[PDB]
């Protein structure tokens, strides 16, 4: 029938069943066992064995109906499935009519079943109901997995995605397992989880336009946080020497497969740690995280989509370290001299952009030219293993401490997976007089009270989940991505 | 003694040490032990005993200075404290003169110390430096504990609060322990943690409004995680929860913050009675986990006053709101509470007792104000539930099985402040009057099983368990006007 017509039939059926005095949405059904526990407890029953002495109460959603006095159903719950075989021989006719009970049941209805466990004569693990009650009706027609495959409905109606395609549930189980592992990884090393405000009075910094909202009680316009960097460092001043936060941060810019205006970040700050501690932490976390999920350090990833051949990513540490300026000079055969914002070096960088591959010129400030020469010459050198780009010029990282030996550089590291930034870390500049941005006000004042030598690090949780669940879009690892209505 | 002069002097001191060649902000100091580990490793040695063979590298902040060849400092780290005993006998004169080294040290300075462990002649656990290096200077003068009492400096500069007041670091350690305990409590029962958007198109309270640039749309910060979590229940995640921040663009007060931390879980095939047993189990186990007892003390009327004891031993009393309101008021409030007859009787109670009349005086507002004056403070020596709220007060709560016009709702109160809100979820889409939010109503038509939902106020729970009277005292950085 037409999907519009099917909905009106079940709607009239609900009120038609309310007119007969029946409540089609009962309040409570006291379940005794779950479908996963039911599978594990009765997996090894005989072919055709019936345990008609053990009576159980089970719930689930009906996802299949089959055909007299014999009826068959598929009962799905917690991502697993069993069969329902309603036999007229085992039905309790004192509690109601067999036909009238099972005729009204359709696919998608949530039911509670009182019956016994057993396997079919063909060897299908089933529950044999003596009684079946409708707990919640399904008004619409549920589509087949073909019906959800290549459409945007997976994002607009995520609940049908989780019901119909088993791989979707696995993606988000993996996401939670990743975040659980990270939180436990930090707590095992003495890190302390905190909450910092999501709205502040200082707009975004140098990267993206902010989300602007009005605080009614203060009559002020505030800005959603672009990062947890500043308040976490103030806690380091406060004596919380190992601190971190896992939460949402916002950048009011354009959406694409690896950028979402609202995304999940983890930042930690580690007093008395330096650039080398942050490198070893990254190599330890990612290698142990991949082994925790897969039992191996090698994963497969369809970088260019499931249509195309996948690449193998090896997370066996150690990972290569590539110095940005020295490697750009190696691959471009040039030498870029003292301050990179010089008119001579900016001319040389722009003369590399257009002389070499015609790739896209930009608004030409020195940090942007360097950032795009790195994206064209470095960020795709290694696609079979993660690697760090290190020792970024201080003109690209104002809050990163100056390099100990190389002038004009910092002790910064950025880890890449398949050309995409996944981690950002550096030792934090703690000399208030060398922080030109103070010569944001609450943070500069806190620096004057003494920030110890500190190493900070930032993780992209959504992108990490993308690579570990073999996804090409960030929308595939977010439960409810914001979509155009 | 102007504070500006002190800052300019130490600023000049920093540049005076860079001109003499010394870097007062070194890059890395290789620590060998933390102050907590140092306390535990050497606490029970003899009075005056020195273990001069073990050389350690330790760091920390100097929090007190005292004074000719003997110098004393307090080194604090990770919320714990040791004494630093700088003796001229052990000083390494190759690295500099003893007098000038520790004379330049000021309260608040972060230093690295190379020395050996030992206890004072008085039996005070100390580090004995052979060398002391400045890691990061404190350019301002550290307030005193009095300086951070009546003033609101504790909120604008929380780092000074965490350094100066030992109880402040205890408050926020307890907060994280509460959230940690909650996450494990739910995960141990098979609950699944998820992340829901912070902005939605449909959004009890006025919303925070922000503009999405890429979509050219105005969106609203979530007032709650209720709707999308229930959609996940439809999706087959039968035990789901979220711990995060939610937003209500309303007035600030000691128990209401426009941005506050909430935990909501949804539990398929659970009902109102399961939610009560869950609440009694969680709060009793949480209080015992933090204190080793079910009884705590709380200064409801401030630390100025004597505290009251709150006993979290389950079970907790359950108070039906309508039947108990009529019991103490001697009234009988009839079938429809918004009837002109029942509204007349409630208003006749408000003015009888000289209570302020809520304006506009709607049935739900009158009921909520009789409960706040006659119920919500009846049992305050222990937590208790207010239950079975009229459905005119709970549009998303399922109707009561036997009592008409009521719901299967529960609200747990601690010291007159609501801390928990739970009910069996209305899952009949035709009985949801609000479906005349659009994505959620459509999902209800696909079948939401009988569900029990619950919401926790994490900030208020932390208030009572850390003996605080204001919500600003359990939030690290409360938002304030500059
Ligand atoms: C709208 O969304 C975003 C926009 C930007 N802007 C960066 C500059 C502009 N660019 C120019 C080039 N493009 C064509 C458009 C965007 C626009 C604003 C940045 C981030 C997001 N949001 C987002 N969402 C998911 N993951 C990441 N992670 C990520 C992105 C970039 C670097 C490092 C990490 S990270 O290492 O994972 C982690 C440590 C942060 N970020
Ligand atoms: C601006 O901030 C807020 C405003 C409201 N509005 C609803 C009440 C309205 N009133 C009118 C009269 N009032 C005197 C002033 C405000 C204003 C808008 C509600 C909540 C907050 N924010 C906040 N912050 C910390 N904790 C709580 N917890 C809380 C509050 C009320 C109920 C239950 C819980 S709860 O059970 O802990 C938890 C499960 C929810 N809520
Ligand atoms: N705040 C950074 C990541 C962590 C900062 C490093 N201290 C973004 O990008
Ligand atoms: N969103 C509610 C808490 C959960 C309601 C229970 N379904 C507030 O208060």
């Amino acid at each position: 029938v037409d999907p519009r017509l099917y909905f009106e039939n079940r709607s009239k059926f609900i009120q038609d069943q309310k007119d007969k005095g029946i409540n089609p949405y009962p309040h409570k059904f006291e379940r005794t066992i779950s479908i996963p526990e039911f599978i594990e407890k009765y997996k090894d029953l005989g072919n055709g064995e019936h345990l008609e002495d053990t009576i159980l109460n089970i719930t689930g959603r009906i996802m299949r109906v089959s055909a007299q006095k014999l009826r068959f159903f598929d009962l799905v719950g917690d991502g697993e499935k069993i069969q329902v075989l309603a036999n007229y021989s085992f039905h309790n006719h004192e509690k109601g009519n067999f036909a009238e009970c099972y005729d009204k049941i359709r696919r998608g209805d949530i039911v509670g079943i009182v019956g016994f466990p057993g396997k079919s004569k063909k060897g299908e693990l089933s529950i044999f109901p003596k009684e079946t009650i409708l707990l919640s009706a399904c008004l619409h027609m549920l589509p087949m997995k073909y019906g959800l495959k290549d459409t945007e409905i997976r994002y607009r109606q995520r609940y049908l995605d989780l019901l119909i395609n088993e791989s979707s549930r696995h993606t988000f189980v993996t996401r939670t397992k990743i975040i659980n592992f990270l939180r436990n990884f930090l707590n095992e090393r003495g890190f302390f989880e905190v909450e910092t405000p999501m709205m502040n009075l200082i707009a975004g910094g140098a990267n993206a336009r902010p989300f602007i909202t009005h605080h009614n009680d203060l009559d002020l316009d505030l800005y959603l946080r672009i990062a947890t960097e500043l308040p976490l460092k103030m806690l380091i001043v406060g004596g919380i020497d190992k601190v971190y936060e896992i939460g949402k941060v916002f950048r009011n810019e354009g959406i694409d497969n690896t950028h979402n205006p609202e995304f999940t970040s983890c930042e930690f700050y580690w007093a008395y740690a330096d650039y080398n501690d942050l490198i070893k932490w990254s190599e330890d976390f990612f290698s142990q995280l991949v082994y925790h999920l897969f039992g191996t350090y090698k994963i497969s990833y369809n970088k260019d989509g499931p249509e195309n051949q996948p690449i193998e990513i090896d997370f066996t540490p150690p990972y290569p370290k590539v110095s940005i300026v020295e490697e750009i000079e190696k691959v471009t055969n040039t030498i870029l001299e003292q301050p990179f914002d010089s008119n001579e070096t900016i001319e040389k960088m722009i003369n590399i952009i257009k002389e070499h591959k015609i790739e896209l010129p930009n608004p030409p400030t020195a940090a942007k030219l360097l950032d795009q020469l790195a994206s064209h010459f470095i960020e795709n050198k290694y696609n079979d293993k993660p690697f760090f780009i290190v020792e970024h010029p201080q003109i690209m990282s104002p809050l990163a401490k100056y390099h100990r030996t190389k002038p004009g550089l910092t002790e910064r590291l950025e880890m890449f997976i398949c050309g995409k930034e996944v981690l950002n870390a550096y030792t934090e500049l703690n000399d208030p007089f060398k922080q030109k941005e103070c010569f944001d006000s609450a943070f500069c004042t806190s620096l004057e009270y003494g920030l110890p030598p500190t190493g900070g690090l930032g993780l992209g949780i959504d992108r990490i989940t993308m690579f570990l669940t073999n996804k090409n879009s960030i929308k595939d690892v977010i439960l409810f991505p914001t979509m155009r209505p």
